[PDB]
């Protein structure tokens, strides 16, 4: 059950993503790191989970992180692997699953009118699959519009970049 | 026994929170964060736990934390997961669960521009189960604080609880205070 | 490794004494402080009395491990005290004297010349037992007058059911160990 | 998990690579530098050739204990790396491709205008075959041009049999991989 | 084998300690703490360790600290419970243990002519034998004159205080 | 095989020892303790590890630390015991042990008090075993250093070793360095 969901006709193993962002703070003496409070949400399809609501007379399963497969999402230019807690790990009754982490990490991502800083995530390939991650721009979001002291965020979105892929989570941000 | 309680009848679970401040420090010199000292309690019906105190001896069974089921309760906006220790756990005849931690978090909560007043927050969820439908609700009795004074500087107005939803519900402990 | 049972119907009272060794390393909000001290716990547990007549012993020793031990928590305390064990004696009637060496950083700010810190503990419940937390005087002392640079110890004691109590079922017991002390 | 016996008496190649991903957090006497970057290995294991036409594959992934991985050590860096394996990926020849994702802080110090810091790479010996470490530069890169603050990258490249070499036993193979920087 | 050597007729447990000073640094902001590195000796006898030197054709046996009892001996007034490495035990025929360790703490004694600074030793009680502290002299020590910077060293000696004991080792220091 | 070497007749057992200093730094506001990272080099002979390089069809032979017995080597003038990483372990035909680890440590060393000089001192003893005499000694030509400075502010002159005996023997590092 903690393999990879075997292949399914004509779809990949997409993986959609989401970040939420709680906070940012503690931007360090230089501007070059940051530390980011989010929710990172993460979605796909395992049929092996697939289940009949009628029959089973219900709509959602929960599961634990260590009963099921999880995709292994790495952020790139963080100082330490991000420190997350699993918040819900829930599935639909046509397999897929829904999981949701509150995370902390230090975005290494440099400040240099506006500017973009980065955080990018790749996750970890599989043989028995290709594993591809894109954005589900409902679950990309912010608390504010305010980045960290003296800084507004202008927006907040992510871009598919160079199967396999990688995620460029991206923030706008400008001078108050 | 280690799974969500049953319910009566399709009556949600209904958790009952409460914080009491015992101290905040340490406010960050960008005055974005600052650490939290307190009690959280935790009560809920465990009917499988219920008891006749005269067939049982005793008035209050107490419990440890691997022995039952107990919510999972998360801070939002906190550095890392809070730092806890239970203090107790004690269950009524009726399977009222009484749960006492004392914990330690760092808040992030940014200080504000022109007004000397503010309001701070720590925002709790709860994971979801699949058996039952579990919802937070605050024991205003169960909420205080030991005084007056937020940390150096600040003094505390009010410090009260408020559900809200979810941004894709929670609660909202509202921490109210002022410039001295 | 269960509570001890009744010699009848008493309470099971912990005397509890916190002798301070050092205090140090006040914080620059003067927040926070670290103190090292001894900290003693007494009780009575009949399942370890023992003839010292006929075993000719007049102490046995322990480890935490092998008896129940009552779990006392600080409560304004940054994390849970660091503690080592140094002695758990018990007399032929079975009081147990425990006595631990630990480490804390304590939450108590100084605000005024002259003021009152605070370390409050509490022990945890039991279900067998109502247990009560109550103050031994004699174990209750300080390795010297000066709290830390600058200021000076008045004075060390401890009050027992003290009227701060926050929560009525943290109402197993709680002491508040009284630190009063003043500008040199 | 014993290493790679020869496709005959060839040594056992390591190309390596480093793609730079942000350097930071220069101490405050300019000694030392916190570098995140990728690592590539890439090597040849007969063992784990196959045949992808009959397999229906045509890459096979490994998780690090299930194969033998050559053990990199950085020389002047604080603490040994802290590492994230990402990709294991093996061809139909055998050749394994190692990613792996990892932070250390290199002890490289800024003395003028101009100046070469220096990553110093070696590879554990093994007794059933001698290990060689290459250069891949095509796996060999940079994020930008800023190395941090106030500073320049002109180039990255590693140098191949370096002759600073220390001692004739870390002579299993030494990589020097060379940071030049201008300030701003 | 570890639990504390059988009672000797005669003699209580005397365990025997010396401290030698190998450097004092890093005196805090407050004056209120310091550390220390130092070789710790303890000695005393193990009857179940005695053996024939003639027979068995030594003179030293070395063990591994696993393999015997050894007191546990506490500095009171240290933030952490010290870090120690073991160097060397050894027995002689008649059941000395000789033991040895390097170790490293952070004392708690606040420096106020002359002062005293203080580093207090307890031993752990076992119920079998009352264990006792005492001085050896010929293992007290130190490197040098000088405490740390500022500071000389005018003397290091230690003092049995108020069966059972505390050891009040003593190093008073002076303005340079 | 992870008991000391037995003699050949009734000679010591000889450790050769070579540091090559890679990097000096962060020498803290004291002057009193500084990091350091270098190769440490043991050399000894076992010969329950010697073989005929024609019937075995190595000419070296590579171990693992945990598979052979390795002199324990402890640093005296240090913070906390080095943090090492094997390297290599190598054994030649006549059993001669090639060990080199790369290790860290903050050395207790301070600097002075008139002079633009001084001497700096890595002192290393050797734990004892019952079996053998075990003797430090000095391989000169595994001893050196990656450059002439110091670090900020200091050259290095020397980088030499030298036996003294123990105060109550053992190897007395010398670096001797002077101001820019
Ligand atoms: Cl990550
Ligand atoms: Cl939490
Ligand atoms: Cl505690
Ligand atoms: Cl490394
Ligand atoms: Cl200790
Ligand atoms: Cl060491
Ligand atoms: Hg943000
Ligand atoms: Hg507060
Ligand atoms: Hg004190
Ligand atoms: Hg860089
Ligand atoms: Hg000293
Ligand atoms: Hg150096
Ligand atoms: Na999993
Ligand atoms: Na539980
Ligand atoms: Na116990
Ligand atoms: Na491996
Ligand atoms: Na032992
Ligand atoms: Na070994």
């Amino acid at each position: 059950m903690v393999s990879p969901p075997p292949p399914i006709a004509d779809e990949p193993l997409t993986v959609n993503t989401g970040i939420y962002l709680i906070e940012c703070y503690s931007l360090d003496d230089k501007a070059e790191t940051f530390k980011v409070n989010a929710f990172l949400s993460l979605s796909w399809k395992d049929r092996r989970l697939a289940f009949d609501p009628v029959r089973s007379g219900v709509r959602v399963k929960t599961y634990e992180p260590e009963a099921i497969w999880i995709p292994e999402i790495r952020f790139v230019n963080v100082e330490n692997a991000r420190d997350a807690d699993v918040v819900d790990i829930s599935v639909s009754p046509d397999g897929t699953v829904q999981y949701l982490e509150r995370f902390s990490a230090r975005v290494l991502s440099p400040l240099d009118d506006s500017q973009t800083l980065h955080i990018y995530l790749i996750v970890r390939s599989v043989d028995t699959r290709n594993i591809v991650l894109a954005v589900d721009l409902e679950k990309v979001g912010k608390n504010d519009d305010v980045f960290l002291t003296g800084w507004d965020i202008e927006s907040f979105t992510a871009v598919v970049k160079p199967l396999e892929s990688k995620l460029d989570y991206q923030l706008r941000i400008s001078r108050q």
